């Protein structure tokens, strides 16, 4: 069958296709799985015309095949031609979810009980990812899927990287890829986004969004983003400026008139007080003082859900993090053999 003028050769195991979502290099559809008797999500990927989408495809497949967690999307099946030459697209079968947090946030008011449960699930998923030495780098509401009982799952590992704190520093205003509204401020100033602290910042942004149903730092352009953050957080202290050695970055910060911190209580007067305290910790301008994932789970805001024993970590971390689209087709092919 075909969806929206796109051929969908996922037969014959899956039938009754329905459109779900779209990607730059692909399309997401719903279908009935005959061999398991339930509805599922199938993701048609055609990345072979670009070396960039291939990296993402490879990255994503390798990670998801290696991860196994309640709060992380899994791969049920991988469909593709039986030969290198015939392989035009690749179909990823996954559990069908009811919605995503992005959609939910535009239509629904979240109760405190919901915010707490969702935050806990994101943290539980995040802890497992960070324990594998992996950075997601693209956490946002659209990448968080929900089912009808409010089980949360993390998806889209295309931009994921192995953590590299040693190689993180960079110059002022260095190009980034991740979604702007969830960019930590150090990305703009001196960071490549090779630390776990970047995911924490995005999750803080997600917390604020769940609190108000609006993005907290909706910057129009790359540097605009910085101003949105500083507008709320206020001018960084001396200690935090001392952490930024690049003169271009430091001098820009010094050139800004002093900005006073806007209290969270003023921004979210209906918010739970324990929630706002955690929000403050996650949205800390200094990455080094920013709360870590395990500490966040231990915060009193989440105490009704906190159980260290029931928050697993990865068995095998990722050891290490130019290939043309050709050799990238070969690997994807090699990584997908399991399912044929
Ligand atoms: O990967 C995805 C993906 C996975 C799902 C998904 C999975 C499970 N279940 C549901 N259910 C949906 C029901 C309706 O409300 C929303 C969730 N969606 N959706 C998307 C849209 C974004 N892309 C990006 C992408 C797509 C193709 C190629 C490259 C990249």
């Amino acid at each position: 069958e075909m969806v929206r003028g796109q051929v969908f050769d996922v037969g014959p195991r899956y039938t009754n296709l329905s459109y779900i979502g779209e990607g730059a290099y692909g399309m997401v559809c719903s279908a009935y799985d005959n061999l398991n008797k339930v509805r599922v999500a199938i993701k048609k990927i055609s990345p072979f015309e670009h070396q960039t989408y291939c990296q993402r495809t490879l990255r994503e497949i390798k990670i998801l095949l290696r991860f196994r967690h309640e709060n992380i999307i899994g791969i049920n099946d991988i469909i593709r031609a039986p030969t290198i030459e015939q392989m035009k697209d690749v179909y990823i079968v996954q559990d069908l979810m009811e919605t995503d947090l992005y959609k939910l946030l535009k239509t629904q008011h979240l109760s405190n009980d919901h915010i707490c449960y969702f935050l806990y699930q994101i943290l539980r998923g995040l802890k497992y990812i960070h324990s594998a030495n992996v950075l997601h780098r693209d956490l946002k509401p659209s990448n968080l899927l929900l089912n009808t009982t409010c089980d949360l799952k993390i998806c889209d590992f295309g931009l994921a990287r192995v953590a590299d704190p040693d190689h993180d520093h960079t110059g002022f205003l260095t190009e980034y890829v991740a979604t702007r509204w969830y960019r930590a401020p150090e990305i703009m100033l001196n960071s490549k986004g090779y630390t776990k602290s970047i995911d924490i910042w995005s999750v803080g942004c997600i917390l604020a969004e769940m609190l108000s149903n609006r993005p907290i730092f909706p910057g129009k352009h790359y540097l605009d983003q910085l101003n949105h953050i500083l507008g709320i957080l206020g001018s960084p202290s001396q200690e935090d400026l001392n952490c930024i050695i690049n003169l271009k970055a430091r001098n820009y910060l010094l050139s800004l008139p002093h900005k006073n911190k806007v209290p969270w209580n003023r921004l979210f007067p209906n918010a739970d007080s324990k929630a706002l305290d955690l929000l403050d910790k996650m949205l800390t301008f200094n990455p080094h003082k920013r709360i870590e994932v395990e500490q966040a789970l231990a915060h009193p805001y989440l105490e009704q859900y906190y159980d260290p024993s029931d928050e697993p970590i990865a068995e095998a971390p990722f050891k290490f993090d130019d290939l043309p689209k050709e050799k990238l087709k070969e690997l994807i092919f090699e990584e997908t053999a399991r399912f044929q």
